[PDB]
RNA sequence: CGAAGCCUUCGCG
RNA sequence: CGAAGCCUUCGCG
RNA sequence: CGAAGCCUUCGCG
RNA sequence: CGAAGCCUUCGCG
């Protein structure tokens, strides 16, 4: 897992996270945790979620960035275990 | 540890958490997340941390509140471990 | 006795 | 052959 | 929201 | 920021 994992940070992070989650029968979440801010310079928080295990959450300014740094975030907790 | 973390969740889920992290020889953090929206009503988002277990972050008024929202989510996934 | 944590109140900024 | 996900681009509200 | 291109991965062969 | 009060937990006697 650890060196694929590793590939995804770079590339795609949201695919290597699936990936993980596919690889261990779990579904994986991104959970919009806050959405603040004035409507042309928002700020979105968001947490990844596989199964039971919840991750860092982050701020970005896009939902999709949302999503890779949550995920990002996510794969170096992962890699870290090991 | 299951039957007091029940019993904290109603009166002080800071203390329980902690207590948690002490006899499992963990250092708990609570990280301020995030900060948004205006001066008199803010909005802080908090996640509660325990060795190197993270937990649902939270959105809450006051940083005080954030902490124990954040705890409260946490024991809330631990007794639901078992 | 020695600590730690929480909550509450009061004053100041 | 059948899915899914990123990268970029274009158009619509 | 509607598409195209390109990449990667999954699944059945 | 400076105090006060409570409750809870832990160790010791």
């Amino acid at each position: 897992a650890i060196g694929e994992l590793v590939r995804y940070l770079n590339t795609n992070p949201v695919g290597g996270l699936l990936e993980y989650a596919r690889s261990h029968g779990f579904a994986a979440e991104f959970k919009l945790v806050d959405q603040s801010g004035p409507p042309h310079e928002p700020k979105f928080v968001y947490q990844a979620k596989v199964g039971g295990r919840w991750f860092p959450a982050v701020c970005a300014h896009s939902k999709k960035q949302g999503k890779q740094e949550a995920a990002d975030a996510a794969l170096r907790v992962l890699i870290g275990e090991n």
